[PDB]
């Protein structure tokens, strides 16, 4: 059969802060640790 409906949330893999959004914890990567992306 074919797949659900689906939707996730996020933590920083450097400082573990959570986020809503993918884009959210990517823009959150390139300001605050852009050495560990
Ligand atoms: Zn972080």
């Amino acid at each position: 059969g074919s797949s659900g409906s689906s939707g996730r949330s996020y933590s920083c893999p450097v400082c573990e802060k959570s986020f809503s959004e993918d884009r959210l914890i990517k823009s959150h990567i390139k300001t605050n640790h852009p050495e560990v992306s």
